[PDB]
């Protein structure tokens, strides 16, 4: 409206007052996305962007928040004339969705750094005329709610955002950009991307948010970073509390990434009486298995990251193998470059550093070392197998000789007597390879001294050696 009942908790004088507001909105028919995003952006501004004069919490006065809200609703109502776009069935049309998208887009500053922090919220849109990529999609959904368009909802993959709308909520529309230097498909469906089996569209197993899940998104979007070295404890606490509220009300049930975020926040600062981070990462993975065909990568990455930081090398390797086991059933497409980077860093930086330390610890007499555990070698092999299988049938290759050097080094961290204990079984520790590259590498995986040149040839399917 704002409606009288939405105004009664103001002023918000603390983290807990903001939690109160979220609880009240989540108990309504429809939580007010515009109100909530403006409040988070206000408090994030004064806790992370400009802390000058801060003494405890930046009090959110109704007059201030109501005037920002009025700025937003005036901008959207003035620019989108609904009479031009009749709604039959009480559902929206593609032209209406595109118009709202255009209005948001056309309001943005002509030039700014798109991956800056703190440009995710409606506070940023109103006060700075700046939004990040997914922020634009969220703003479209907020604007649509403000206009009464109950059918328009946020859609989220692991690296992009768009909307769903229309009869049965079955239509899709691009509303925002993706990446850097990919050309807009604003207004179009996501069906080509789904059909090509790219990671970006998750084979169709992407989140279709309800209003509560859109609240969860804006909560995950909070950015406690003050600078590279420093997070706002106040924003960490607020995000954590808001995620527990959502969790308790059931609104994280279908939101794997949110459960990973909450697990990471609990690792940093555990809440007494709550599930441990590991339980939460596993809930994230179970959510992806239950609702999204186990076609998400980040539930496993989140888990691997935790094990890595805790130097549980076996369990980290297991979880990265599981990431690869998901990616293997995708085609590597243009605009998947974020997940390629993730896999590259794991294979070529993280795993090497971990195994380097494990090697030094083994020299110092360690027992139960991953490097002496054939099931850990099997995980390493399953990780490469999934990456090789991913590559098969993709329009663009994945592996190159730069990966080969690290593979050879990583393999060699395990002694031959350990590697010999993995049984590689064919269809039709034990491991089955899905990729042709690893099936052909079987021959070389158990020699005392790894034949480096042969491994390079097999991984990159470079077929010739130097002439002279
Ligand atoms: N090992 C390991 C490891 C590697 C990577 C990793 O990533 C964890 C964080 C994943 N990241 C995925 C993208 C995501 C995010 O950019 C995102 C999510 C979905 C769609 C979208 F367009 C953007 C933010 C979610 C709230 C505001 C945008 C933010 C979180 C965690 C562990």
């Amino acid at each position: 409206g704002l409606k009288a009942a939405q105004k009664t908790l103001f002023p918000l004088r603390s983290i807990d007052d903001v939690v109160r507001l979220f609880a009240a909105e989540l108990g309504r028919e429809e939580p007010d996305l515009v109100l909530l995003s403006l409040v988070l952006g206000f408090v994030e501004h004064f806790l992370a962007v400009n802390r000058v004069g801060l003494t405890y919490f930046p009090v959110a006065d109704l007059s201030i928040i109501a005037a920002l809200y009025a700025r937003f609703t005036a901008q959207i109502r003035g620019a989108v004339d609904l009479s031009l776009y009749p709604r039959e069935g009480g559902v929206s049309s593609r032209e209406l969705v595109k118009k709202v998208s255009d209005v948001i887009w056309n309001s943005l500053s002509r030039s700014y750094f798109k991956d800056r922090a703190h440009i995710q919220s409606l506070f940023s849109f109103i006060t700075g005329t700046k939004l990040d990529s997914s922020g634009v999609a969220f703003a479209v959904v907020g604007a649509c709610q403000a206009l009464g368009l109950r059918d328009v909802h946020l859609a989220l993959s692991e690296d992009h955002a768009w909307v769903v709308f229309g009869p049965n909520g079955e239509q899709t529309a691009e509303v925002t950009w993706h990446g850097k230097g990919n050309e807009d498909r604003r207004g179009q469906t996501v069906n080509a991307g789904v059909a090509e089996r790219s990671w970006l569209y998750l084979k169709g197993s992407y989140m279709r948010c309800d209003r509560k899940m859109e609240v969860a998104f804006m909560v995950c979007a909070i950015n406690p970073s003050i600078d590279l070295h420093t997070d706002s404890l106040e924003l960490l606490q607020l995000q954590q509390k808001l995620l527990w509220l959502l969790y308790d009300l059931g609104h994280l049930e279908r939101y794997p990434m949110a459960l990973g975020n909450l697990a990471d926040l609990e690792e940093l600062e555990p809440t007494p009486g709550r599930p441990d981070p590991l339980t939460l990462y596993h809930k994230g993975i179970a959510s992806a298995k239950t609702y999204y065909r186990d076609e998400h990568i980040y539930p496993y990455m989140y888990l691997a990251g935790y094990h890595c930081r805790n130097r549980n090398v076996r369990e980290a390797l297991q979880a990265w193998a599981d990431t690869a086991t998901v990616i293997q059933d995708y085609n590597y497409c243009r605009e998947d470059e974020e997940i390629y980077k993730e896999f590259f860093e794991v294979a070529n930086d993280v795993i090497p550093n971990l195994l380097k330390e494990a090697a030094s610890l083994l020299e110092a007499g360690s027992q139960g070392s991953a490097l002496q555990d054939p099931e850990c070698f099997a995980h390493l092999l399953r990780f490469y197998d999934g990456i090789c299988k991913w590559e098969e049938g993709s329009p663009t290759p994945v592996l190159h000789v730069g990966w080969a050097t690290f593979l050879v080094q990583s393999l060699g961290r395990f002694e031959g007597q350990v590697r010999q204990k993995v049984r590689i079984v064919s269809v039709p520790p034990v491991l089955t390879f899905q990729s042709e590259k690893m099936k052909g590498m079987k021959e070389l995986l158990v020699a005392t001294k790894i034949n480096s040149s042969a491994i390079k040839l097999q991984l990159t399917a470079q077929s010739q050696v130097q002439m002279k």
